[PDB]
């Protein structure tokens, strides 16, 4: 039956998140409590007002202790600490991990402490022990029982991996590099101030910052074929939303643009009907915001030098999309449970 | 005497302070240590690349613990307790308090009980207790002795300032208003996330957002003639350097634009040289970048509406320019000091 | 009965009147050709895609000549010169002028010589006879047969007029002056390029950059006591949309802020219904994208300097704002059609 | 011999190209004329007051068709006609054509018609006919008899042939593949706008937008090996100056990752001195502006997937860098004169 739900750090994934799942057909989720570091004022109108979302359209009431939306009233809450959470007493079953604070497989661990069953986290895992699923990709080798914390991998992650899958059942990718256009994100400075990344320390809205990324190897967690197969840089510039992959593979069968263009449409149609939008309108990156799938092949962009190394771009909404990816995931951990 | 400094919290005001103070012709400084949270690495490149500065043209060097430029070597320690630090032990006169957290005359004096003589807050002080001096408008009522905690006041105040000094000393100001539009700050978040003003809790580059300024009452501390006369309002938008502030006064002696302007120009030659920079070209906000003056007054923007009611609008670059100003007022210390 | 309507240049205010258009509840209105200076491919695509209103939700096709929305079919053309214009055949009784670049009687009176009746150039006219309309300040003072040329202000004005007016029948403005911060427009330019104006020529999306406004002049135009007793400025931000007025007024009846913040309420409520609207809320910029009214009085912004110096803050939708004003115009239009 | 250069069209290209000039230490040009839409007012205020260059530092004065520089006195002339000029009578040897509508051999040939025996284009040559040069790359190739109509390529050739050059010389490219993130320009429109790109026909500061791109093909104009060997796309990103090369190319002789960068680091100390630039600090766009190199190498950005895949970021500034090389390119043909 349903499982019951918290989250844990109301921002941009957080809110995201719950409006993903409150925009849903159907559900075995129940969200119940919410747990930031902010008052339950500063919740209920971050979540109603948005910048990139524009305004939530759902009735939306708070107070000292709760948040309310559309009849369903949650919980609100406040620990730094997710040890002090209470989790057992309020029978919470999963929690959506999205302070970007908790990720390794100890500190996410803290809510099962807590009393809570299964932790998601939305953010690659560090450290050992924590399960990676991209929906689409990887998610038929789920198991309950696997891992008490999982991860969702991150945006860009969901981005490459569909395509990725699709470029390699069809053509084997022997190996290949990829860039990554990035809007900022709040790990960003808006301006020169200190951070652990010399470049990430500089003004976010006047600069294309380099960055690292982990994008490349992560696909590897999701499809281990691809183990060492793939590498990659990021480059920040001054959008608030939507990103987009530039990946380059050498590929074993030679092919041609309109064929690869075919594949990935399939795919989009089909095994991939969801988690792949094909685009084959001239537009650009605004047009893509709330869009749901995890990555939006561009067709008009691909490309294919003399058979075998081809390229294709592909947009992704890097929260949106996300966000109903997390909430994919955790519906199959729902009807999954063990 | 000649006065021995140290640098609490190497940030915007930080580094610029360092900036000006090297470029200066003679100094009665000598700045001897930096307080900062991260490592000399990451502070020595920080000063020499400046997104809004540009390189910092210097011989500039560093180790574990100390940077050096053009010869002058600068100890580094990194204590976020300023009841920690060695100022005793290093004979430090004047702590420079630009971290932006120690802005009560009670959480400045953390450096007078750690062995400093005197703090001067890169910021407005909140509280009772500390003095407060625009140089330019009451830098004569200067005593060594009158606090131990002072303050520069804010970029917007040393702005509005001077410009109110020479209306209201020409023409009489009897009430007005005033409108900062200022380039977003680090006060600001990156993308949508939590803050004490929900409006300083959206996303910098994407909005105009309006805050609330202190600016306006704080011209009182330096000219106590205008108590109770002006108020304010801020609103950030998405430049990252210099701002300008929209000044509306009531006034006495009925005018006309042609003689604001013209004691404006007066002053900019005169009893204001260096403080009020007086612009007649059709100039934009970039231009401005690097000006070492306090407010620019735009010439042809002046408006005078039925004899009394005197609008002028001044740019600030609102770092830069502050920045000279923590400078004057060190050295103005320094020569005053007992 | 219902009037027929072509619309001149599909620019911003052409495509963003269609959607308020294809919006509404009723109409008097036939939208049936738009003549622009491009194809009807770039037609139908600027109008479903759009970097700011978001995509148009609504079904959409074209061939060379024509373009149709759910069910409706309009006709294109493409003639720079409205001489040329097929509009005595096609019965066209109103064209909505929205090239900004036929805004004095004589030219938008081209569109009377090719067969229609009436011109409503959604743009300051500029020299002689043509006749100024604000819905909400001026329109109780419309009759059919006074102007075939008509204008319905800029956008500036719309907001600032009916708050001048509620002010004004609530308290006498004496005198004033008003700051508008506006996003920049296509008037301006992404890099320093030539212009008649030496300010709007410099890179608009990183600059504030000061400019001319008619608007605080144009409140006469449909509030003729307030001649001569307004003056402003504008300043160009880099945002894309969303302007914020600053207006500052000397009052005769002494009043505080409450109240002025009560009467326009008041009018929002009621005389004002659909033009102001009365915002208590903590927000910004992006969160008026697609508001319909003209006005958006941000309440808490609200200031009164000894009992009769009053300022008032108003946002407004530049684009889309304007745009159901203009709708607003067209309908009254059609229903006083002598 | 010391050779006489017009500049047609005064914009970006053009003001770069005499402030490059006039900060040359010897040359064999004399600037006498210059041909631009404007008047010679707003003309030596775009020179002096740069929104990226920031202020000009030299002594700039104008009268009604003249304006001159630090003794230098240019005629100025209006002529949007290019078979008007007096390019005979002024014994015009070498016209620099950057208006950007002549960039056909027929086209730029209308100043050889109106009396200039050399015209160089600062972009791109479209169809046949015209010699292009990349300095640093096929320079010694120029030959003064070749063609009558010269051109620099764009800056993104003269970003990539460089670190091509290089690469190929060293390793063997096979085929590649390259994307460019660049600063928007004065060819991509404000707001949502008519283009005869539909993605470049969107607001440039909010968007990520993909446009083609022939810089890659361009290469092989002046690295002729490389023909049909290259493809690339471009994505134009909200920054106003420097963009960045991301080129993905498959090599004959496998390496690594120290060794390129090895061959790139000697290039920039030796072969490509002036051309390539070679960074191993941590930087980010901003710090690159004013950078007189064509390239600048990323070291750190470098990677080499499998001995054969490499990948080599390189920034550059779009406008400054480039107009170093259209300056060097009429030095050249100066020289080589015949
Ligand atoms: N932003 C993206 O596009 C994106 C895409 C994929 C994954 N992610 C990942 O999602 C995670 C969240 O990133 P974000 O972009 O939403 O930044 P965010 O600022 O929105 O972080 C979300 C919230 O966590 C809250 N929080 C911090 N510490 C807390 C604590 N101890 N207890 C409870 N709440 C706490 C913060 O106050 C904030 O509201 C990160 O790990 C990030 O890597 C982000
Ligand atoms: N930016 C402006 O235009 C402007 C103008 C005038 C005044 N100010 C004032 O300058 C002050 C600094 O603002 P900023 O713009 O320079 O932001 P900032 O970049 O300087 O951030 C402040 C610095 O202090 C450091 N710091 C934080 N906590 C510390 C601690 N406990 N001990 C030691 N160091 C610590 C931070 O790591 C950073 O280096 C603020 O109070 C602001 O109001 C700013
Ligand atoms: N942008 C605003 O916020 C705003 C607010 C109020 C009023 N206005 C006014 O609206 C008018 C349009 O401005 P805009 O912002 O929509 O710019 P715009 O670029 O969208 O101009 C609209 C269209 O007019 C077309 N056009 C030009 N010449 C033409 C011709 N000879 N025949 C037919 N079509 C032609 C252009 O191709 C463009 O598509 C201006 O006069 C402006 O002052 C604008
Ligand atoms: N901006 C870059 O990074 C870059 C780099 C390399 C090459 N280019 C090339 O430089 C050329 C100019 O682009 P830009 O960026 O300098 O835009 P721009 O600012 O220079 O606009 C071009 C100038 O030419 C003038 N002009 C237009 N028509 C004219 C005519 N008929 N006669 C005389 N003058 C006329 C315009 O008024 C303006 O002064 C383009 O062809 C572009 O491809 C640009």
């Amino acid at each position: 039956m349903t499982i019951r739900v918290a989250i844990n750090g109301f921002g941009r994934i957080g809110r995201n998140f719950l409006r993903c799942w409150f925009g849903r057909q159907n559900t075995d989720l129940e969200v119940v409590a919410i747990n930031n570091t902010s008052d339950a004022r500063t919740a209920a109108h971050l979540l109603e007002y948005d910048s990139v979302l524009g305004r939530f359209n759902a009735d939306i009431s708070y107070d000292e202790n709760s948040i309310t939306v559309n009849g369903k009233t949650m919980k609100i809450v406040c620990d730094r600490n997710p040890l002090n959470l209470p989790w057992k007493e309020w029978d919470i079953d999963l929690v959506i991990e999205s302070t970007g604070v908790f990720v390794t497989a100890e500190g996410a661990s803290k809510h099962i402490q807590a009393g809570a069953k299964k932790v998601l986290i939305t953010a690659p895992g560090k450290g050992e022990g924590v399960g990676t699923y991209v929906i689409g990709v990887n998610d038929s080798e789920y198991r309950h029982e696997d891992f008490a914390v999982i991860s969702n991998a991150s945006c860009t992650t969901n981005c490459l991996a569909p395509v990725a899958k699709v470029l390699h059942d069809n053509f084997g990718i022997i190996k290949g590099t990829m860039t990554t256009t990035h809007s900022y994100t709040l790990d960003q400075r808006i301006l020169d101030a200190s951070h652990r990344d010399l470049r990430r320390a500089r003004a976010a809205a006047v600069n294309i910052v380099p960055t690292t990324t982990g994008a490349a190897k992560a696909v590897a967690l999701v499809i281990p074929e691809l183990k060492g197969k793939l590498n990659g840089i990021a480059l920040r510039v001054p959008t608030p939303n939507v990103s987009v992959v530039d990946l380059v593979v050498q590929v074993e069968k030679p092919t041609i643009t309109e064929q690869v263009n075919e594949v990935l449409q399939k795919a989009s149609q089909t095994t991939m009907k969801g988690i792949i939008k094909y685009s084959d309108l001239p537009l650009v990156s605004s047009d893509f915001r709330g869009t749901d799938e995890s990555s939006i092949v561009d067709s008009s962009l691909t490309l294919v030098m003399d058979g075998d190394l081809v390229k294709v771009i592909a947009w992704y909404d890097n929260e949106w999309g996300y966000s109903q990816r997390v909430v994919d995931l955790a519906e199959l951990a729902a009807r999954k449970w063990a």
